[PDB]
Order: C-alpha cells, then sequence, then structure tokens
C-alpha cells in the first residue's frame, strides 16, 4: 500500500527498471562501490534528502546509497530534467519520490517540500544530497530546527558549491559540505565530456536541424564551454567562443576557435550600439554556459540572425534574458520544450512569420530538458563520488559533535586525491583499459607510491 | 673586439637576426613586456646564469632580459637543441652565449661552465634562469660559494620543478625559486600545444613518413602525452596511450584512445615474458612523454615492429633505454639524429637488412632536436612568465637579507593568477580575440573583480 | 482535415497540427526545394502528373509531397520502410487532404497493404502516370502484379543505391518496362545525402536508442562506400575508435588514409561458413557494429556469437537482410526495451533472467537505424536529393514516354542520371543556404580551364 | 667513368641511398611491381624520358622501371622541388639525370634538353613521362621527328591532362597518353591525401609559424583544394574556402567550412572597390589550389593583413600575381624559398619594417619547394600507376603501327578499374589492413566478381 510519493504515471516503472538495469552495466565505479560495501553497510541510519534531476542515472545513484544502507526521499532540481519512466521505477520500489518533468515553479517547490515533510512533520533527515543549492537553500532559510541534526551536504555542481562558499564566507552554512563537483572524474569528465555527448544531442532531438556548416557562438570556455564547444565542432559548426577568462579564451584560441565578444571592444555598456550587430547577425546558433547571469541579453536576442537557435546549458535559465522575451515577443509552443519565439510583436503572430527564434526548454538546461542529460558511463564518475561523500560525512558525525569540535569541522571540502584515482580506475576498466604499474625503481624516480597518488594536490590535469 | 662567446658559425648572424625580428611580431606578451618595462629598466644590475636551448625564441627572450637592464652570459640545456643562427645572431650582438647544434656530452659541459666563469674565475652571477636543472645542480655540487651571492633561480620545466623541490625537501636548496611551468600559460599552452606543434614537426623532418593510418602508441597522457597524442592523431595516426596515473588514462580514453600496457595486465615483471607482443608487433611509432626512467625498456624495444619510429619528447633521454641499443645493436646513420638501429647484432649491419628501428634524436627531446621546438608564439607565454618571474626574484634581493628574514622566503613559488591571467590576455590578442569584460552586477554575481582574477587558486581550466 | 475526406490511413490525426509546424520549419531549411517550388508554380510543369510515391514518410518528405503538389501534381503516399514513417508528418499531409498510408511501427502485411492503397483506389488501379521511388519496392510490385498499370506511366525516378541496382538488373534481363531516372547518383545526392546524411543521423538514432556513451568504446563499420564513409565519421567524430571492413581495395586504402584500421571479421578475410573463420578475439572487442553494404548476411549468425557481451547492432543500409537477424529469432530470447530497441539474449530462445549479461542490443529490428531510432537524415541535407527528385519528375513527365510509338519507346527505354548543369544549380541553392558566396570566373580564367563562366565547371567522369 | 649527369653535389649519393632504401619500404606497390614483373622484364627496349620531381619517391620510381628493363633519362618539372641527396644517387648509379634544387628558368630549360639529345643529337626515345606537360610541349613543338618513334606519354597531374586534352581537340597530339592522375588511387589518394600531409609540413619548415588560432583563405575545394583544407584545419587553423563550382562549395560546407569569395558577391570585375577588404585584412595565410590563373590577385594582395604568409601548391606559379609583387615591391630573402615582400615599394626596404607578406618557394608548388612533397607511402600509388601505365604504352608499340591502325587509338585513356584495384590492396596490405573476400552468394547479390572489379566505372568513391 505504498503511497509516499508523486509522479507523471506510475505504469512506466518496467521500463524505467529495464532502463535501470541497462545503466548498470555502464557504470561500473558505481557499481563496484555496491559490492565493495553492501556487507558494510555503512549508510545504515542514514537519512537522505535528495534533490538532483531525476534520471536513469540518477536511479542507479539513489538504489546505490538504499543498497548500502541510507532511507530516502527525493526530488529533482530541474523542471524539465526528470525521465518519468526513471522517476516511476523509483517510486514502484517503494522509495520516496515528488519529480515529473514538465513541473510548474509550484509544483517544483512542492516537491521539495515533500521531501523535507514526512506526514506533515519535518522528516528525521540527517544528510543532504543537492545539485545546485536549491534544496540546502530552502533548509537553511525555512528548516533550521533540521540542520542541527543534519550531519553534511554533498554539493554535485559549480553553481551549488558557489553559493555554499558564499554561506560559508557569511558565517551562514550551518553543516559542513564536500563539494563533489571539483574531483577530477567529476569536474574534468561530467562537466566537459557530458556537454559533449548531450549538448548536440539535445539540439538534434529539439530542432533535427543540420549542425554541419552554420556558425555558432558559444558564451564561455569553463569545463562545460569546452565540452559543450566541442559538441559543436565535432559536428561541422564554425564555432567562436566568449570569455571574460583571458587563460580560458587563450585555450579556446590555441584548441582552434575563434575569441569573439557579442560587444564591441568587449565593453557591455548596455547600449544597443554596443551590440556587434554583423556577428550577431551571422550566428545560427548560440549557447550560454557560464554560470552567471544575463550573457544572452535582450540586446543580442534582438540583433540575432532570424531563426536562431538559443539555448542554455549552465545550471539556471536566467543566463538568457527571457523575462524579456515573455515581455515583448509571441511564444508558439513547436512541441514540449521547443518554442519559436516571435520578434514580430507579443499579441499574436503570423504562423509562416520568418523573423522568430527558436528557443529550447525556455532557457533552463538544454541537455537535460530537450534529452536525457549525461551518459551512464560518465555520470558513473560523479555519482561514485557522491557515494564516497555520503559515506565520509555521514562516518564523520558532525551533528553529534559538541560546538567546539563542530567549529573545527565547517567547512566545504573536496575528496582525497587517492579516491578520485580508485574512480578514475573504474572508469578505464570500465573502457576495457589497462593501467601500467611503476616499478618501485620508478616510483623512487618520480617520488610517488607505486600505489599513488600520482600528483601532487596542485596538478590540474 | 668581442670574443667571450662560442657558436658554429658566427656568419650566420644576418640569418638569425631576420628569424629573431619575425619572432618578435609573434611574441605580442615578450614584447608588451619589453615595451612596458624598457623605462623602468627592472632588470638593471641583474647578472643572468642562463642555461635553455639557444633557439630563435629564446633569443627573443635573451634580448627582452638585456632591453630590461640585465647582463647575462648563456648555454643550451641540451645538446641537439640549439639553432645555430640564434646563438650567432645572440654572439653578434655581442652577448655571451656558447652554444651549438651536435655538442658532445663533454662539450655541453664545458659550455656551462663558460657561462659559469669570465675570464677563469666565477661571474659575479646574482640570478639564474634554467630549463631542466643541470645549471642549478652544477651551482650547487661545483660553485656553492656562487650561491651566496644568487636572489634566485627561476626553473623552466617540469623535470625542473621536480629536482627543486627535491633539494627543498632535503634541505639543500640554496636560493628561492620560482616554478614558471606551472604557471597555465606555460604548462597548459607550452606543454600541451607546443608539442601538438612541434611532435608531427619533428617526426616528419626526421623521416617523412607518412602518419595517417599506421599505429602509434604514446607513453604518458600528462600534458606532454596530451598535446604529441593529439598531435598525432589529428595527422590520422590510430594512437594507443599508455598511463599509470589512471585519471590521466580516463582523459585518454574519453578524447578517444584506446588505454594499453606494453605488459600484460601492466605487471612490468623484468622479464620478457611480461611483454605484451602481440601489441608491440603491431606498433609503427612510440612517443615517451612521461619525465620518468625506462619507460620504453630493452625488452620492448626487442618486442617493436620492424622499422618502427622511436623517440622521446621528455626531457632527458633515459626515457628509452638507448644504452642497452647502443651496447648491443648497430647503429646506422641516416643523416644527423637520424639513425637505423639494427637489431641483428652488435658487430656491423647490412645496407639492406630489414630489421631495424629508427631512432630520432639519440632519444633526446626530439621536437628540439628534429624540427625547432615550439613556435614563437606559443614560447611567448612561457617566456613572458620568465620575465615576470626574473624580476620578481631580483627585486625581492633575497642574498642581500639577513639570515631571518632568508629562512622565511626559502622556498619555491609560482606567479599569482593576476599575472598568469595577463599574459594570456596578450596571447589572446595576439589571436585577434576580444575577451569580454564583465559587469559590474556580473563581477558581483560570480564574487571576482572585475579585473579578475577570475578563478580559485583551484582551478584547474 | 476536408470534409468528408477518409482516402488515408495513419497512426493519429490529431498530430496534424504539430506536424504542420514542423513542416513550416523545414520549409525554411530546404532552399534549394522552395526554390523550385516559387520558380515552376506558375508554369506548373507536374499538372497532369499522377504520382505513386513510396518513400520513408518523414516531414523532409512531406515537403517534397507539397512541393509536387505545389506543380501540379496528384500523388498517393506510402513509406518504403516499416519504421521510418514520423506519424506527425504523416497526419499534417492526411490533413491536407492527400492519400498517404503509414504509420511508424507498421508489420509486414501492413506495410505491404500500404503500397497496394496508393496502388488502388476504390478497389481499381488508380489511374498512375509516374512512379516516385526508394529502394524499388513499389516498383517491383508494379512490375510483377500490376504489369498492365505500367503501360500509361512515363518514368520512375529512384531515390537510392539499392533501388538502382534493381533497376539496372531489370534493364540487363529486358523486363524493366519505363524509363528511369536514378536521383542517387547527383552528386547533390549521393555524396550529401548518403554521406553526410549519415555522419548526422547515426550517432543521433544510437544516443536516441541506447543514450550510450560512444566515446573511447569500440566501434566496426561494415563497408566504407557512401554510407560507410559517413557512419564511420559519425562514431569517430563521437570518439569511438572506428575499424572498418571493406571487399573493395580502393574503398578500404581511403578508410586507412582517413585514419580508420582496416579489418575483417574472418581470418585473413576468408568467409567459409566455419566458426574457426571468425576472428573471436577482435569480435570480442568491438562495442557496436553498423552495417553500411547494401549486401547479405555481412553480420552473419557466426559474428553475433563472438560479439562482445552487450554490443549493440544495427544496420544503415537500406534492407535487413545485412544482418542475420533471422537467426537471433529462431535462437534467442528478444526483450524490448521500448520500440525499436531490444536486448537480444543469447542464453536460450524460451526465456531470459532479467538480470542476464549476456545479450546483445539491437536497433530497429534491424532495419534503417537513423530513420527507425531518430528522424533520418535531417531537412537542409534532403534538401539537395528532392530538389533532384523534383526535377526529375518534370524531366519524365514532360517526356511523355507513354505516348510515344514503339519506335521511340526503344530509343528512350534508359535509366539515366540528371545532367550535370541541374546538379549545379542544386548545389548552390545549397551553398546559399549556407550563406556562402560563390566566386564568379572571369572570362580569361574560364577560357584558361576550359569551362563556359556558368559552367558546368567538371567533366562528367569528375569524382569529386 | 659516368658524367652524363648534372646534380648540385654527386658526394650526397650515399645518404640520397640511404634514403632510397628507407623508401622501398615504404612502396609496397611499387616494390610489388618490381618483384613481379622482374623476370618479364616487359620494358626491355624502353628508352624513357621522364620529367618529375626529383624526389626520393621519384628515385624509387627511376629503379623500378630500370629494374623492369628500361633505360631512362630525366629531369624535374619543377625549380625547387628536386631533393638534391635523390638527383645524386640516381646519377651515381649511372643514370643521366639533370636536376637540383633552386634552378634558374634557363637551367630548367637545359635540363629538359638534356634528357632530350644525348651528345648532342636525339636520343632514341621510344616512351614519354610527364608531370604537368613541359617536356610533352617542347617535344611536339621542337621534336616532331622524335615523337613519330614515341609509343605514348604516361601523364601525372591534372594541368598536364588538360594540356593534353587540348591537343587532343586541336588534332595537335602525335601519340597516345594515358592519364595516370585519374587513377582513384592516384587522385584521390596523392593529390588530397598527399597535400593534407605536406602542406603545414611545408609551412612549419619555411615560417615555424604556429597555426592553430590562426585565420587561413584556401582558394579552391577540388582534390588538392580540399587536402589543404585538411591540412590546416587539422592543426587548428580557422579555414574559409574560396570557390567557383558549387558542388565543391557544397562539399566545404558539408564539411565544415565557411565558404567566402575575395570580391564583394564573388563578382571579380578588377576594381580595387571588388575587393573585400574586411575579409581579406583578417587573413593569416593564404593557400592557392585551382590549377588556374591569377586566382590571388594584385588587388587581393595588397588587401591582405600585414605579415601574412602567400603560397600556391597548385602546378603552376601564375595562380598568385607575382609577376605584380616582383615589379612594385621589394624581396627581402630571408632563408631560400622564404622571402618577405615590403609593400613600403620597390626602393629598398627598412630591415624592421611591419607591412610585408612572407611567399614561399616565390609561388612555385610549396609542399616540394619548402619540404619534400608527398610522402613515400602515398606516392606509391601515383607511380605503380605510373609503371603500369608505362608497361600498357610500351607493348601496344603504337609508333610501329601502321597509320589506320594509329588514328583507331590516338586518343587519352585511364587504367582499368582492375588495375586501380590491385594498386589499392597492396597500399592496403601495406597498412597491415585485412579486406574481406566475397562468398559466391553475396558477390552475386550485388552483381560482382568475387576479383572485382567491385564498382561501375561510373562510381565516384
Ligand atoms: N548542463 C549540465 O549538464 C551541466 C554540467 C556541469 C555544470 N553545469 C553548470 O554549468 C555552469 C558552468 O559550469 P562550469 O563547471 O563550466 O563553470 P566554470 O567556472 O568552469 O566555467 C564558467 C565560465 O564562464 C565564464 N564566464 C563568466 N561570465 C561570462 C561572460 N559574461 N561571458 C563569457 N564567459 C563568461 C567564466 O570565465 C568561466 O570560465 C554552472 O552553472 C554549472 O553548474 C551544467
Ligand atoms: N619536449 C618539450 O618541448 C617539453 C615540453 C614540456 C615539458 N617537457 C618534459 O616532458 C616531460 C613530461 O612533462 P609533463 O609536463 O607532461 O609532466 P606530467 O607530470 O604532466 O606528465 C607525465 C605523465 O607521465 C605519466 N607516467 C609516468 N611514468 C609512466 C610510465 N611508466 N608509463 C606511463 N605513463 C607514465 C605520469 O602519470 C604523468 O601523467 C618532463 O620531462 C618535462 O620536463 C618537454
Ligand atoms: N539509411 C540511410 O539514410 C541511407 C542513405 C543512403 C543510402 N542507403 C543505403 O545504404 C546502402 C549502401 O549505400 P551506398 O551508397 O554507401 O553504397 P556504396 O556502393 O557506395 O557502398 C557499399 C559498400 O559496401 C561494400 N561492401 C559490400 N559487401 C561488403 C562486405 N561483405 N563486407 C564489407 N563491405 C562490403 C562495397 O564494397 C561498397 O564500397 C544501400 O542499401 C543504400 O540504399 C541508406
Ligand atoms: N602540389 C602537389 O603535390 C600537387 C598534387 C596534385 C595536383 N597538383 C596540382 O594542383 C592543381 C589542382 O589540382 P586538383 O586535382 O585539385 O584539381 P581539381 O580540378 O580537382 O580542383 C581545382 C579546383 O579549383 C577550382 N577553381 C578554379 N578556379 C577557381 C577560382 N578562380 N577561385 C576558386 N576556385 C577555383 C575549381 O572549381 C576546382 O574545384 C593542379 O595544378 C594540379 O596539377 C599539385
Ligand atoms: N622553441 C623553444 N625554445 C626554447 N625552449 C623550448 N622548449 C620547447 N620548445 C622551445
Ligand atoms: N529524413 C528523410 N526523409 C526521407 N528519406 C530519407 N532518407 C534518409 N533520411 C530521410
Ligand atoms: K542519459
Ligand atoms: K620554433
Ligand atoms: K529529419
Ligand atoms: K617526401
Amino acid at each position: 500500500g505504498f503511497t509516499d510519493y508523486k509522479v507523471a504515471d506510475i505504469t512506466l516503472a518496467a521500463w524505467g527498471r529495464r532502463e535501470l538495469i541497462i545503466a548498470e552495466s555502464e557504470m561500473p565505479a558505481l557499481m563496484g562501490l555496491r559490492r565493495k560495501y553492501a556487507g558494510q553497510q555503512p549508510l545504515k541510519g542514514a537519512k537522505i534528502l535528495g534533490c538532483i534531476h531525476m534520471t536513469i542515472q540518477t536511479g542507479v545513484l539513489i538504489e546505490t546509497l538504499v543498497a548500502l544502507g541510507a532511507e530516502v526521499r527525493w526530488s529533482s532540481c530541474n523542471i524539465f530534467s526528470t525521465q518519468d519512466q526513471a522517476a516511476a521505477a523509483i517510486a514502484a520500489a517503494g522509495i520516496p519520490v515528488f519529480a515529473w518533468k514538465g513541473e510548474t515553479e509550484e509544483e517544483y517547490e512542492w516537491c521539495i517540500e515533500q521531501t523535507i515533510l514526512k506526514d506533515g512533520q519535518p522528516w528525521d533527515a540527517n544528510m543532504v544530497l543537492d545539485d545546485g543549492g536549491d534544496l540546502t537553500e530552502i533548509l537553511h532559510k525555512k528548516y533550521p530546527q533540521m540542520l542541527e541534526r543534519i550531519h553534511g551536504i554533498t554539493e554535485e555542481t559549480t553553481t551549488g558549491v558557489h553559493r555554499l562558499l558564499d554561506m560559508l564566507k557569511n558565517g551562514t552554512l550551518k553543516v559542513p559540505a564536500i563539494n563533489v563537483n571539483d574531483s577530477v572524474t567529476k569536474s574534468k569528465n561530467d562537466n566537459k565530456y557530458g556537454c559533449r555527448h548531450s549538448l548536440n544531442d539535445a539540439i538534434k532531438r529539439g530542432t533535427d536541424h543540420l549542425l554541419s556548416g552554420k556558425q555558432a557562438l558559444v558564451i564561455g570556455y569553463g569545463d562545460v564551454g569546452k565540452g559543450s564547444s566541442q559538441s559543436l565542432r565535432q559536428e561541422g559548426m564554425i564555432v567562436k567562443v566568449a570569455e571574460v577568462d583571458p587563460i580560458c579564451a587563450m585555450q579556446a584560441c590555441m584548441d582552434g576557435f575563434e575569441v569573439v565578444s557579442p560587444y564591441k571592444n568587449g565593453i557591455n555598456d548596455g547600449t544597443e550600439a554596443s551590440i556587434d550587430a554583423a556577428l550577431l547577425g551571422k550566428i545560427d546558433l548560440i549557447v550560454t554556459t557560464t554560470g552567471n547571469v544575463n550573457v544572452c541579453d535582450a540586446n543580442m536576442l534582438k540583433a540575432l540572425k532570424k531563426r536562431a537557435v538559443v539555448c542554455n546549458i549552465g545550471h539556471f535559465d536566467n543566463e538568457i534574458d527571457t523575462a524579456f522575451m515573455r515581455k515583448n515577443w509571441a511564444w508558439e509552443e513547436v512541441k514540449p520544450q521547443v518554442h519559436k519565439i516571435h520578434r514580430t510583436g507579443k499579441d499574436g503572430f503570423d504562423a509562416h512569420n520568418d523573423d522568430y527564434l527558436i528557443l529550447l526548454a525556455e532557457g533552463r538546461l538544454v541537455n537535460l530538458g530537450n534529452a536525457t542529460g549525461h551518459p551512464s558511463r560518465i555520470m558513473d564518475g560523479s555519482f561514485a563520488n557522491q557515494v564516497l561523500a555520503q559515506i565520509h560525512l555521514f562516518e564523520q558525525k558532525y551533528a553529534d559533535l559538541p560546538a567546539a569540535e563542530k567549529a573545527k569541522r565547517l567547512s566545504v571540502e573536496v575528496l582525497p586525491k587517492k579516491l578520485d584515482e580508485e574512480v578514475a580506475l573504474e572508469m578505464v576498466k570500465g573502457f576495457g583499459g589497462v593501467v601500467t604499474q611503476l616499478t618501485p625503481k620508478q616510483a623512487e624516480y618520480i617520488g610517488v607510491s607505486v600505489e599513488g597518488p600520482f600528483k601532487p594536490d596542485t596538478y590540474r590535469y
């Protein structure tokens, strides 16, 4: 008589289960942690509030936490990123999950609140796993008594870590966190290669546009922008890159891209005259990758070539000024998560108007909104780190420490390099790769143990 | 009446000068420092012992130091890396330089010592610029009193930083140092993209072999291994990668390479039975990139496919067991720095034997030995960092400090990120790239100053 | 849908509005085809034409259908594959009052029924006088079962390599009854569609069907003609380690020089029918096999037994007999993951453990995977192919073969390609769609290389 | 006492021989022909006049013809393409060769005449092997009596075939010819992949410029233009492509290139106003690939970005208007085949002037002029076809036929596809590739013999 969930359609559960079983064979690091720790039950007693895209890959993460002893209550961290068959399979396994593709904003907040509350009162949570910081924020602002009993947060993504570091800096962070994003097997695997796989995937599912021979502009060249730029260049696009960071821009140049600014001389003074109209008028596709605000702004959108595609693969939709478009232009739904925005005016449009832009996922994360986000074998790395991070903070038991000891432990840390390497090793074996073992002489020669770690903590890969 | 030099052919000086004038137009960061600091003369009083490949690019570096006030005495840090027209142009400008392509080991040592000694007595040096640590070693072992006058060392490359760190840990480093290698505009510019440009260059010059369609094995996948693998893959080689570091091996898999070991299951027995003979029997080209010892060992060389090319682009020739090949196999010079190594025995070869390997540059740095090393526009980043590091240590005046201040400053440091970004910006402008300026609101949104630095010190790019 | 219109059969007519929105987008991606619509509309060159059409009922085909109708033609349409229809495209066409019989996921019986519904109107042969085909099935049915109808048909315009082969066989046997245009061998078809279309759509279909990471995995592409070239690139550009098999040494040479290792599934290349002939070590490392040949049983039963566990198997050539799926149906249990995705469990026939690890993933039951698991080629590519189709239909319809006396019929009974000038004109509209600018020769330059300033720019022997 | 030759330095012969021995192992199709036909001596009595770039690869071709029974007299078909060690090795073998790197035009004509005349009288020639048609033209215009006794011409390259067809059309062609260029194992191997290998090779040897991140403009996208554009794109250049043929331009678009014209709207009306100065002012490198005349004209040269590199990889130097540059601008030799062209005037130049272009090889084919042209394993295909073509025309004995029979055979033909395939099979085997054999049922299914040919003559590959 299990009813403690809310999903689009429970009858999709068998299909979700078939895909979970396939995904297990694509996730050797995650499944190796199941096998290694299931006897020991290191998460026995853990009660995890989880807020992360409810995909098939997140289903394997959830069932790994459960197989190691945890109970969980789960929601998605984006209104479009759930795969409904995945949510259905998790609900059908007796796991509380509140998630469906195509939530409204009010439904989004309600789903998170249903994980926090059970039977109308605070659940006895003692761990948090978050992607972007929304659940973390709600707990600090609205449920501080609950954080008193929480041992830690394990945060997935660059934007979430930034929000954690602001709270730490301000003295408002109440529990320690592990920055899962900055493991190498996360940031330089998921953020880069995952977007390489899934950006052109989403754009093809959304539009079925030929990409070869067309012009793209990628805003940002951090890990996501590097992977995005490659997603498009490998399809034959002519890709230009914008950056505020000259080091990242130097990389874009050396990687064979032309580095351009939307603004003359790079000076974003807020005027229409600032816009490089000749450049924007030739762009067929713009992608935002920054985690920053209003990097595809109203004046750029006015100057874009007719029928250009606009999308965002950073965490939040305010990279693009969609608010301006809602206020001024008429939206025509092509199909779910694909809209034509008619720049002819706000009240109605001609069905044969040629002066429109195509917006994907209403500006939300496009790889998850129009496709299925990153593939299982990439998320394997991210999610093995999540499990290791959950084990570490749960075993530390911050909430039970005296106040003076808490003060020594209140920080945002990454996992040790040695664990990062062990995750990577299982990923390499998943491809059939064979890592060589140093001889004792060779290990002495470079100053490392034969077992690693093989690099100093400052190494950038 | 200038005679304080030793080069191959002083009449090459006009040709060297024409190439230096071209190189200046390719090195906007270096030339920007020349313009910015010429008036201040920040290196007036500096007496720099320099040991680094006497290329055209190093000539621009040397003449930037001199233009900022320095005196120098120069040698090359490798017996095959000098460009003789560069050495001549520098000597013809009245600068002491002792360097030619094709030195013997004894001549190499004599050259360093001609920089250290002036008129048979130790020069009154007070600064050191080094690439690989040979000059640094000699000063510490053979001229330790000269280090009483020296304010610091600025070290170019990964292997030399390793050696500095060992002395630091042993208490044997006598003067502070700047690790120039680990600026991002050095390690992730020079070490990776320089080798991408110059590895296939050197193999083409040495052999004129078609690379497309042939099998390569790159040993190592750090920065040099990454750029080398791309040098070969972009020519159409089928590239396999070996690694001892699982994180680097994970990157190779995601970059689209098969990861293999020369040894069965990765276990280096020392026995012939441990060699994967089927794999090595198909390899047309092996390239070592590790900075480690004997990573292309005698049993691997015996197993390689007939007529395979063997080369090393790490800093020292002991990556490849060339001593085994000298002792046991007969060497045929094709032309300078290209030898066929006949596996038929030691006592003479047949001109038409088919069982030989081709060794480039006798196993020394192949891009410098068989071509011209990295191009000017890439060395621009490395050498701008060198100049900044020289100004910083010279101004700190370590040797003039009380012993109390000395212990506090005796360290191996990197340049601050702000300077790294300023170097990157000049490189970007040299491609005609335009970096965007953050608005106040955007800078506040991501927590940075509009002028940078744009990333925390932990960021990996 | 016009009042009283029931002459169609599609999955769901309520998908029509969606299809129409996608048709309007596709028009903006198809400048060559829409340039013909604009150039020839007032002339109505297909007035009186009655075209039986058999080709994948996609959005791209919808723009083709509506261009023919806009030029005067009547049509009756079916798909040439049981999984290639886009149901919203079919609904939009049915809702414009155009007879179409097509949906995604037909049985073989339904497939044949659909073609027959184009041929028969109200239980009697329609008065067709033109044929547009993709693969030769409609052509074969007409020749075998309705020969009298070919008496009124002025020609066939055939889309694809496999269908051209079948026409040339009939021509060689004296059994082709009407002239045909080989649309496939326009350069703006073969070297555009067959190659770049599969580049776009092969990795697309594999992602949609499996969501597998492809970077760092091992692929084997069987064949390296135009489809094999595009397919290999689709996978290599994703980071796959791609090996190529070929029987043609010249195509194999191109694969070597393009940076691929060239291998055979069989020891020394010799396929003697024994298990001992299979290179088991090679096949046991392959994560993905793609067949591209137009040939039979190039991924045979002994290969399927030796493939690495959990490898993906698919076919992007025209017919499903590239892979021995009959063997898998006879011997192994099929698990449907979702439509057009099956796990084939090699442990036995009449059951499988839900957690079995010894299965293969077969996409689209061995049928054209780009069309079965994604949407086939993109509009801007099909633009080339379908502008040639329109030109070819105009040319045979104006030639009026069925009206000529016996004397001029023997003269005109041929299989021909479009002239190069027309190929260039299609290409020029494609280039302009990318915003490309073609340079004009000066008179002295045109004289120097011996062409007119207006072209054609190459001899007919030129290979591009 | 062999003196019937003229080369730069006969003492280079030993080095040239070493490189020939390496090249033989890189040329399996050609050495397969040696082994297959040596006992038959199918060219016994052939006396071949040869005019083609005197490289190591041509040396293997010459000695294959000689091995099959031919005598030859040889010259190069370009003033800068000879490798002097290859010329020396051939002369030292007793083979008449007249060729060196850096001929004047008068020397170039004298060298061809030295092949035509032996001891001041027409040699008893009976075969012609040509590259570009210069020897063919001289024989028709000045030595018609020799052509009465010549059985045929085997012509290497697009431009020479064009010249032959013009003669055939005008009725001035005196002997039949085989178009070697249009074997697939020539045109779609040599013309494309050869230039892919050797264009960036020459540019690096000439300038040592970084290419990644810079802007290139390739004029033409036939086989040479396709391979040249890949040569640059694979180095990270941003490549734009110009074309007059819309089908080739469509291919460039689909291959991921932006297709532009030097002229506004592509109309070359001869006025400076017609030049797209904005576009050309951004180009760092222009490469001509057309076989046409003046496709990099005076107004384009005036408009190119300062310090742009200019080169031609088509057969003749009139693709670039170098005449204009000699008449108006001052030339500064950097090193052989590398010139700065100072656009400040004809009247000398300032050594530090910034307004120059770098011209490679004085506008002659840059891959052979500034490097070594195509690699052995690629030229293997072209030269196995040359050998088969010589055998075919020599055995047909056209000169010995009655006039009515000559009239039936006077044509320009290609080799049969079966031989094209047999050449390709040897090439594939040299890479270790394994071609599959059709079963009888499969061969029946697709309508071919198990032995091939596998494609109809109309197939384009
Ligand atoms: N969709 C996905 O699957 C996915 C995956 C990982 C991360 N993310 C999100 O993507 C965003 C980027 O993450 P990251 O790891 O690449 O961060 P990052 O810090 O490595 O890169 C962001 C880059 O944007 C640049 N940038 C900032 N403002 C800019 C502006 N105005 N114009 C141009 N460039 C600008 C910065 O210089 C930086 O290099 C974050 O929101 C992160 O959470 C999404
Ligand atoms: N030739 C050049 O122009 C040039 C340029 C820069 C640096 N270098 C030299 O190249 C070397 C590498 O420098 P780097 O910056 O890439 O260092 P790095 O530490 O980034 O990379 C070296 C890599 O080798 C791997 N490795 C070590 N031992 C191995 C073994 N037995 N088998 C396989 N892989 C193994 C390590 O795991 C590491 O990833 C150093 O000697 C450095 O000084 C040469
Ligand atoms: N799915 C699509 O969108 C699409 C697009 C165009 C064409 N097609 C179809 O794809 C198929 C191939 O078309 P194409 O234009 O590339 O033809 P093609 O003749 O250019 O190429 C087929 C290749 O297969 C090779 N081959 C034959 N038997 C083989 C074997 N046993 N092993 C290995 N290689 C073998 C041939 O040597 C040839 O090079 C045809 O059925 C055509 O109708 C499909
Ligand atoms: N350097 C080498 O090693 C080498 C190798 C092979 C051939 N070649 C020579 O290279 C040249 C080209 O040979 P190919 O086989 O590529 O010929 P091709 O006919 O395949 O290509 C030449 C191209 O130039 C284009 N073109 C003509 N005039 C033009 C103009 N004004 N602007 C732009 N594009 C224009 C044509 O449309 C055509 O596509 C010939 O001279 C040939 O002999 C040189
Ligand atoms: N061209 C170059 N000059 C100096 N040091 C180098 N290290 C690598 N390439 C170099
Ligand atoms: N999208 C498509 N529509 C019709 N026929 C096709 N053949 C390949 N892709 C196609
Ligand atoms: K996914
Ligand atoms: K250099
Ligand atoms: K499509
Ligand atoms: K060569």
